[PDB]
């Protein structure tokens, strides 16, 4: 029992998503996407999970995001298909359109895989924090870096001016869809597999 | 022939399960759950089966639930996934769920395994019955201990005060699943593989 | 990530214990004892620990009792020595001596170690839960029994009708000391060596 | 001679450290708990040390605590033990407890080690600097992370905007103690095992 | 960095299909066809492509084309099958049918691989860019010949007196149908595998 005893746990969260009738430009095909990230706040607020954790550090190893359809809708009733892509960086926040594509939005992305409107899609990750550089040659404006090994660092729960270590942002995952005929909702799971480091007190009382 | 002479059968019985239209928080994605024991009494007693065996002491070594849609649902009218977690003591009670839930309330659990509402399920488990210690830091309370293995003891089938050793309860299968659109039928078979130990005569006559 | 996933903790807490100057038999050597049992619920309820574990059940592998003078005490100061003894069922309650003993009450049981009063001890064992035995040959009384390995069960935590699994009282270490000349003030460390076992979300809202 | 020229440095500083005599709930066990954290220009500003170094960049290898009693305090004169803790991010500094805890604050570290109130504590840590993350859940919070192996970053004792490399924070360690009787004094000396990378020249004159 | 190096990319591009209802000799079984040709220019005009690319040459090794339905068709819904043929020069043009085809009038074609009208194709082929012979026994007419090995030669970007490399016609994929009771939607995705030559700068200022 040291410093740098590792402790891993799996953790879910679960809600509902829906992909429109369409509407607009009615007998074309068009195309939105929408997007997920990761925090480890998201998941220990969700009700059945514990809420708070006693451990020092941790790291999110793996992400899994699993989309399937629900509320009658047929697998076998075909509505096209569309991308998954795998988006590690705050840019993805761009591919939630607001405007209807004339293409597919995510297929270009080294990548991309494809998925179908009605039977949904699974897809795991390596989901990224992101470091701050302030250094850039534009004054008052940041960029970010983010570590290509899970292992090289990790993030203190309560750590740094605001003790939300928790609340980091992982990215990340986008989808695209071809919108259909009729509404279609979605069971979305999401799932993080997280390595924490050193079983630590609670803060002491005050 | 010998006193540790040992059978071996396979008990099964059967009953009807039903899902329940959404009529509460209709339009928000909500679970609810419900669970099963295994009690060997609860199978002698099903219409086709030898309702006495005459063995002195049993122990169940495996169990086992299959629970497939029926009433003319569609295999691919998806509606979602829950999951099935094995729950080993008198916990898997709360988990018959008496109000909405907001998350699936099993997917957390270590060995939750998904499931789609739509296919049904079948799982195999070794169900385990408790044990009673009634040493607590509490007075006059009591608790449970299970053994890792049912190679460990037997239970006599007439064995104890009320010559009730077949009702010893067995835990446990729970289920979740997000609330569909419709109703939802479906039958369920409970299989035990059970260990029966010394053929015995019936009871003297008085 | 399955049902029998197991996780191990230590966890502690800390009390202050006293032996009395002696104002009885004045002149004389007595002896008396006390003892410590050991319950998971003891531990959890500990300021700086978490409150509430996510694990469906656990085992106690090890416990650990390390009791030093304070108080400005002399370790140099010599107040003759007592025995600690490993005593693993309710019957410890009895050397919590009420009056004073003419002889070390533990000195004579078989695992009984010298520890030094100006110096305290420090000792190890596996304490043991109490199963119950209702079968007796007088009516209306009852007994325990315990199991040689901790691999053997494991008890939920909130298995029973009382879910109470966290109460179970582990025996058990008791500590003798002859009466010294002046109140000498410990510090007393408890730990505990615990294996949990299956990850598991929060009780169902209701 | 070239760019990435390593050398290695030893640097050390003292103060004094006083446990207060318990003058709060004289009669109960109580704890506090204070805490070191490590700065180059902590070592550098120090009297007898060189206040400017012609180096480029550095990393901090390792660190050391040493608090030894003075002022007279009897190393047989015991006061119970408390435990030390590596606590390597900015959540140490809730650890100088405000207010009197009842409970050892830091014995439930993974990695805590006791230490004898009467007798000091030596101790051996890699200690981390905090690099920030500004992407948070939450807008306008940032966060932490650090690197598990010092071999992978350098710090530029000149770098950033402030010129202030030299200053950052390196975590760190606590001590709980339970309150004594009487005030004790310490001698308490760190020491930093520091590499520096790259022999610099002066900065020009202006 | 030399002047042959080579870098490959994955390009994409989508558009709708339809299959009419037939109104023509209805209660018969007739059959039509179209085509689908590559060309580099095809794919970099699309909306989220880059339109320009710092190349010198190029040359397409690999195509894919993939059509699915869409609009809600079932997939157990049978509508027959067609085939798609490889069709590597201009005369696929005259595979676009303007009249009902009595046959199927791509399933004599070596290579020739039928598919189920409900569910879609995927196919690759190695599409060829036609080269130019002016020499025939007719006058004023000119044909076409085609490489075996796509490593023969390179097409420039910018070559020739319109700067027209990237508009080069790759031939070519044909797929026939026969024609169904009910409209039918599909989405179409083409897949361009293309290696580029020699990074180059942007055309000189004038």
């Amino acid at each position: 029992f040291s410093t740098n005893r590792i402790y891993t746990l799996r953790l879910t969260r679960q809600f509902q998503f829906k992909i429109n009738k369409q509407t607009t430009s009615v007998g074309n095909l068009i195309f939105n996407a929408d997007y997920i990230t990761f925090a480890l706040d998201d998941f220990l607020q969700a009700v059945p999970n514990p809420h708070t954790l006693n451990f020092e550090d941790y790291r999110i190893k793996l992400a899994k995001m699993e989309m399937r359809p629900t509320g009658g809708h047929y697998t076998v009733q075909s509505d096209g298909f569309g991308h998954t892509a795998v988006i590690q960086d705050s840019r993805i926040t761009r591919f939630k359109t607001t405007a209807d594509q004339t293409q597919d939005p995510l297929a270009p992305f080294d990548g991309a895989k494809k998925w179908f409107v009605s039977r949904g899609f699974k897809r795991l990750l390596r989901p990224k924090p992101q470091i701050t550089i302030e250094d850039l040659t534009t004054a008052n404006q940041s960029a970010a870096l983010w570590l290509n090994s899970a292992r090289t660092g990790w993030i203190p729960l309560q750590g740094g001016p605001n003790s939300a270590g928790t609340k980091v942002r992982h990215y990340g995952i986008a989808f695209s869809f071809p919108q259909p005929e009729q509404t279609i909702t979605y069971v979305t799971k999401l799932t993080l597999y997280v390595q924490f480091r050193q079983f630590a007190p609670n803060n002491p009382s005050t």
